[PDB]
């Protein structure tokens, strides 16, 4: 009966509206003035009526799959499936390259990294890559330290720049919510640790190819992941950081802005008015692609790790490394002061750690002394030697007598 | 530390007049022998904490400084060097 299956599509394109049926979401999509919405059929029929004066029974539009592919065009076709793009660049994403960064913006950035070019520049190279290439980095930045260091200002600054493609000030509460639209179509995702660790999920988000997106009144849907994560915190460790970590750059900043020379009142606002300037700068970076996903052992990251990691691990590692110095650094020499051991035995005890051959009665003496109360061989085995594979419990003949000892290796 | 009752170390004879000078000197100079660090932190907090603990729960998380040997009165001493 119908002559054209897409007449309505075209007539609405004539008027600068692009309508489609999104087979994946079973929802009609609509695109005007770089704003994308998804609406049910009735809602579309109501829009169509207003624009052509006829409510057709049949919505004569193409079936596409909406997909947030920033690099890809307005539309494409992989294999045989027609896709349509949900990424539309914001104003300050489409802006002309420059080589100079606005000076008052630069002072913020300098202030924030405590004037350390290495890490600061690395963050610009990250931020640039996100801006320019619009992919997932596989690294995240934690900014901790006291308030008013312009962590929050950096967020507003960028928020102005990425507009909708960024989520701001996402909290633990938002995560406990069953929905999670703060990851739908987001190049940047900012989090605010607040209570003075449920964000460990984020670890996987940084590197996962895809996310599940539960949105209200929409189908749970799996999507390609373009997220990059910043986390603001104020002296509280938001995430359990492994010693050997490759995801997190950590940047302590305690340079309050209101304690600097350069800070006027109009500074706060001035910074934000230079968003375009800072966009322009970012657009003109020449991106080292190998440095994007680089992480560094900042002073703060080290402090976080050496407090997060288990003391029993640290003992075991000192036993393994045959590292007397550590034990002395942690006050083993106090064994001699309290006359738990004599001058002779103390030589034997140090010898034992270094040689990596430790008599039971010295092991117990060491672990009692480091930890502050006495632990049995059994405990020390089950909670140090055994889980961290320090070595084996065995016999060795020391002097003539056969001695129960732990043999490192 | 004096505002929070460190001077109580002297009352209970945990330390003598001589050592008490060394202990105050140590805080100010920012060079603290293990046995004084423990004495301080025991005294402020009310029960004795090991060097290990004090490292893991004070020095290390709040980046107070590092533990290095310093010779004091000839003997080499384990100390916390503020900075
Ligand atoms: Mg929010």
């Amino acid at each position: 009966e119908e002559k054209d299956p897409l007449w309505l599509y075209k007539v609405l394109l004539t008027k600068g509206i692009e309508v489609w049926f999104d087979i994946k979401l079973e929802k009609y999509g609509i695109k005007r003035n770089n704003r994308v919405d998804y609406i049910a059929k009735s809602s579309l029929q109501q829009i169509v009526f207003e624009i052509i004066g006829k409510t057709p029974k049949n919505i004569a539009v193409p079936t596409y799959i909406g997909a947030y592919e920033p690099s890809k065009p307005e539309k494409w076709e992989e294999e045989g499936i027609k896709y349509i793009n949900l990424f539309k660049p914001t104003p300050l994403m489409k802006v002309k390259p420059v080589k100079e960064m606005p000076e008052i913006v630069k002072n913020l950035l300098l202030n924030l990294f405590d004037y350390d070019a290495k890490s600061m520049g690395l963050f610009i190279n990250w931020l640039a890559f996100i801006y320019q290439y619009k992919e997932r980095t596989g690294v995240a930045w934690i900014f901790m330290g006291k308030q008013g260091t312009g962590k929050g200002l950096l967020v507003d600054l960028l928020k102005k720049i990425f507009e909708e493609h960024m989520s701001s000030n996402i909290t633990d509460a938002n995560l406990d919510s069953q929905f999670n639209p703060y990851l739908y179509n987001k190049l940047i995702v900012h989090l605010n640790e607040v209570s003075a660790l449920v964000k460990n999920r984020l670890k996987t988000w940084i590197t996962d190819e895809t996310l599940y997106i539960n949105r209200k009144n929409m189908k749970e849907v799996e999507i390609k992941n373009f997220c990059n994560f910043i986390i603001n915190s104020n002296e509280t460790i938001p995430v359990d950081i492994e010693d050997s970590d490759r995801r997190f750059n950590v940047i302590e900043c305690n340079n309050v802005l209101k304690e600097q020379e350069w800070w006027t009142t109009e500074s706060y606002q001035e910074i934000l008015n230079n968003a375009e300037g800072f966009a322009k700068y970012l657009a003109g970076i020449k991106v080292d692609r190998s440095k994007v996903n680089e992480v560094v052992m900042s002073e703060k990251k080290k402090a976080i790790v050496e407090t997060t990691e288990s003391v029993l691990k640290q003992i075991a590692k000192a036993l393994t490394d045959r590292d007397i110095e550590w034990f002395l650094d942690n006050g083993l020499e106090g064994v001699v002061e309290k006359n738990i051991v004599n001058d002779f035995q103390w030589e034997e005890l140090q010898e034992a750690i270094t040689t990596g051959v430790i008599p039971n009665k010295y092991l117990m003496i060491i672990v009692e002394q480091i930890l502050g109360d006495s632990k049995t061989i059994t405990w020390i085995k089950r909670n140090i030697i055994t889980p961290y594979q320090v070595g084996e419990t065995t016999v060795v003949k020391m002097a003539g007598k056969p001695i129960r000892a732990i043999v490192v290796g």
